[PDB]
Parts: structure tokens; sequence; C-alpha cells
């Protein structure tokens, strides 16, 4: 019996980067087992939803770990590549029904959740190349959300205003892009007549005003792959898994997709290794209803696994099991 | 926190009226906990397919629990009006995707929970008053199915043969009414002949050709009610609900159906008791490309609240959420 320290996204009054969970396993504990401990601590309804990333610290690596996975098994075997302190284990909302933001609304632990999660990831990744417009809404929008007492125009008086400036800092809202590029005050005359527009709101509806303004510019509801097609005349695409559109492909036209399969049509799920010269990953899903199976090439086994763990996913979330559509050869 | 006793069709080496299983549960818990408690230890794919049927066994009263509802709450109100010796509970497949058959192959648990299902049905319902080459045919099927290490050539000795007459039971297989009006040896000269040609499948071929036989005299893949349609100027019908029809009325050419709505069009559901004469219950369907719901008048509330879960259970099946279709106003 040991212990793992998993990162999540349930808010306390820490710092961000430090949230995170201590949990006790044994030698039969897998996945699944580890992330409902977790999250029913958090008495979150939408279980199905959450899945568990290993990511390695030093490099662009990353593992879905699947739910039926052993962490024991697992533990040992990524151990063997790299050290203990070269791992970051997160818990991630990874699965998301169909009409996410309504039905997580009616489970508010799991709204939260899945707002920490996107805005976190939208600071990491898109935050400092975004048009400032937004960058603006989108800060002005997480201080309404923890602060709900400066409300109209309580922060065009000075005397709270610093509260967020000089001591903490306003780089816990803000991109470092916006707040070196434009100047001491001139940033605080947009900040204020920004804050004007959002100042009315609760907490839950500044979370979905979030949303709406975040998705046009960075789609948090889907994964995209860059992958290739076919078992003969083999098509390079950039497949789009997510909710609204289940497996789909991009046409060049944006994140924008062209239907290919529908969860509920996927009847089993498959992923090997390239049987030859390079290690490119395998992925095959039988379609019903359809005589072909759909034929994968991923850049690797790794992306394989990983696609197939997001299509498992929804595969459960779409009948309503508990049961795996992987399988072996 | 009580328990529940609820009758499946999952398969053990007891009596079969016997099969069934005992779930502990709290006053949160709701039919959909129920349904997954039963289902996860068999390793069931398609979830979405089950619902729960209460029947009373002193008349012919029968009300589809539907899956957003609590246990406790409904077992409260029915156990009012008859004490629980009188209540019958069990889990059944209601609602089938296209194709049914082929996608229950792929999930054997389904396969054989079915499988069990309309055998029983068939039993109860119609094997008495069915063409005796078909009751033949089908309960030869069932011990090519139940017996898998006996051979083709191994029912025309006289020695195996009473093994299934003086300890099985002859009644496990045939109805009485074929057991009863022809003579001992008459009846296994008729039992070895139409046995042969099914000696080679195994037991999945034996139960799809189960089904192939059962099909053109017993529709066991629908449901038919009869209500009327219209908000004015009231036409009374059969609507024929299933996979293969989607919502459909009957026009005089036997099971032949006229259909209305395929289920993935339908977008609320809402069913109310009639201002009216009689207790009927209504109820309305939103159509997507049609300005004006399709209003269904039932005899009433219950069999309204019957339907409204068999179409919402296809509208979650096929979509794919587990979201209801059921708005209540």
């Amino acid at each position: 019996e040991r212990v793992l320290k998993v990162f999540h996204y349930f808010e306390s009054n820490s710092e961000p980067t430090t949230w995170a969970s201590i949990i006790r396993h044994g030698d039969a504990t897998d996945v699944r087992g580890i992330i409902q401990k977790i999250v029913d601590s958090h008495k979150v309804k939408h279980v199905a939803c959450y899945g568990l990333r290993l990511s390695h610290l030093r490099s662009e690596e990353v593992h879905w770990l699947h739910v039926d996975m052993g962490v024991s098994s697992v533990r040992e075997k990524y151990e063997l590549a790299h050290p203990p302190e070269e791992w970051k284990y997160e818990l991630r909302i990874r699965y998301l029904p169909k009409g996410f933001l309504n039905q997580f609304t009616e489970d508010k632990p799991t709204l939260n959740f899945f707002y920490q999660q996107v805005k976190s990831d939208y600071m990491l990744e898109i935050a400092d190349q975004v048009d400032q417009e937004i960058a603006l809404k989108l800060g002005c929008l997480e201080i309404r959300r923890s602060y709900g007492e400066m409300r109209g125009n309580a922060l065009e008086k000075k005397s709270n205003y610093e509260v967020l400036e000089k001591d903490v800092g306003l780089k816990r809202f803000f991109p470092k892009s916006l707040l070196d590029s434009v100047k001491a005050k001139t940033l605080r005359k947009l900040i204020q007549q920004t804050f004007r527009q959002f100042a009315n709101l609760n907490r839950e509806e500044s979370i979905l005003k979030f949303f709406e303004i975040l998705s046009p510019v960075y789609r948090f509801d889907k994964e995209c792959f860059k992958c290739a097609l076919g078992s003969s005349w083999i098509i390079s695409v950039e497949l789009a898994i997510g909710p609204e559109e289940g497996i789909s492909y991009l046409t060049d036209k944006g994140c924008n997709p062209t239907h290919l399969a529908d969860f509920t049509q996927v009847q089993t799920i498959q992923y090997s290794n390239s049987e030859d010269k390079d290690r490119k990953g395998m992925l095959q899903l039988k379609i019903a209803g359809a005589p072909e199976p759909l034929t994968v090439t991923a850049p690797s086994l790794t992306i394989a696994e990983n696609m197939a763990d997001l299509i498992d996913g929804y595969c459960r979330l779409v009948n309503g099991t508990s049961q795996s559509f992987i399988i072996r050869p």
C-alpha cells in the first residue's frame, strides 16, 4: 500500500498550482478507483466525465491512463522510463456529455472544476496570443467570480483596486502579454470600463459568460488529432473528437467538422503497433452497419492509445456503461 | 435505506422464474441507479436499452418506471395501494437500436438477456396458440442452446432423450398445448426429426435462428398502443413504436406501419391529465420541422405515462444523452 499525489481542479483558498489530493491505494486498485475517491470527496454527480492524465514534466510525453488499468501496474511501468519526480498526475474532465455546460450547471462541483481546468489551459496556452479585447473580458469575468463584492462602479474607487494589483498580482487574471505592453493606468481605465458590462453578474452567470466568450477562439469542447484514415489509399486528415460531432475530420475550413461516425455506432475499439519499419500507432473502430472497419494511423502508439481512450470514454458515456469497448488484437 | 427485489433475465443454473437480484438503495437512488447496480455485475454494454417495469400481481395494472424517478418515492406510492408481496419489479429490455440483433451480438450478455426475455414472453403468451411446427423448432433451438456439449446424433438414442423427460422436464422447452395433444412416443419421433436441422449451430447461431423463426408470428421488436391523434378532430388509431418504424400508426394492413416521425426529430415530450370527460392522458411531442405538435390522447394517464417512457427511452438511446426529453408544464 503506497500513496499517490494527483493534481486536480477543485478550488480551495490556496494557489491554483498546489491544488491536489494524496490518495493511498493497493495492487488491485485501478484508475477508476482513484478517480471515484477524489471526486466523491467533493460530492460530484458526473463521475463518468473524469479521467487521469499522466504527463512527463521534462518533455511533451503524455499518457491518458485508462479507467480499467491498475494503478500499481501503471506506476511500475512509467517509473521505468523516468524517475517519480519527473511525473505529474492530474485529474481532468475529458469526456463531455452531450450539452455538457447545461448539464454541468446542475452539478456545481463539476461546473467549477471544468471552469478551473479550462481557464488554466487558457492561461498556459492561448492567453498571450489572443485579441486583447478577449483577454480583457475573460480576466474581468474571473475577478467578478471570486470577488462578488466589487459590484457596478466599485472598482473605479482606488482603495479596492490596489488589493488586486501591487501585492498579490494582476497576473492571476490577465496574460503577461497584456500587463506589460500597455501602461500602468491605461490598463485600469480599460479594466474598469470593461468590468462594467459584467459587473451585475453572479458567479455562475460569469462562468457561463467566460465559456461563451472563449469558445470562438479556443475550442475546449473537443480534441483534434493529426492522423490518417484508410486501409488501402491512406489519406491524412485532422480528426475532431467531441460531444457534438462524434468522430469527425476537419476540412481545412476551421475546426468546423465533417461527420464520420456517432459514438452510438462504435461497437469495438482496437489499437496496436504498426507492423512495419516505422513506429506508428494503429487504431481500428468496428462501426455498426458499416462493412469496413474505420482504420486510423497515428504518428505513434502513444497517440493511438490516447485516442482509443478518448473514444472509449464517449462510448461508455453515451451507452450507460462502466464496461470498456476496447479489445486485444 | 431499504432493499428491493428486481426480477431479471441474466441466466444462472437455478430455476428460470427465480432469476433475480436484491439491490440495496437509499432515498437518493433513482431507477437509473437500480438498473446500473443490477447490470454492472454482468459487464453489460448497452445499458441504455434497459428499463424497469412494475406489475401488480392481482390485476392487469402495469407501470414503467422512468430512469429519473427516485426509487423510494416510487415505492412509497405504490405500497400505499397494495402490500409489497403484490408487486413485481422486473428489469426488461425496452428500447431497441436499429439493427438491434446485430448490435447485441457484440455485447453477448445483452443478447442473452434479450433472448431469455423474448423466450419467456413467448411461453407465457403465445406458445400454446402457435403452429406446432413453430413450437417444435423453437423448443428444439433452446435445447441446442442449453446443452452445448450435446452434438447432432445424440438425441436419436433412447437413453438420453429420457434424461430430458424424467429429470429436467419437457415443459421447459415446449408448450403444454403440444406435450398433451401428441403421444409420448409420436412426440419424440417429432423432436428428434426436427432437431437435426439445427445440429451444427453454436449458442449464438441458436439464439439468432430462434429470433428468425419467431419474428413472423410475434412482434417483439415493437409496442402498439390504442389511442387517438390530433388536437381538434381527434382520430383514433393504433400507434406502433419501435426501432424500425419510429413512431407509426397502423392502417388496417396488419402490423404494417405508416411513418409519422423518427425519434431523432423528437424535440420535447409533455404529458398531462385530460381536463375533459374521462381520466384520459394527454401526450404532446414537439417535432423538428413541423410547427404543430403531435397530440396523442390515451385512455388513461397510466398509458400516457407508459408511452412517454417508451418514446423518451428511444430519444435518449438515439441521441446520446442521459438528459430526458420530458418537460414538466
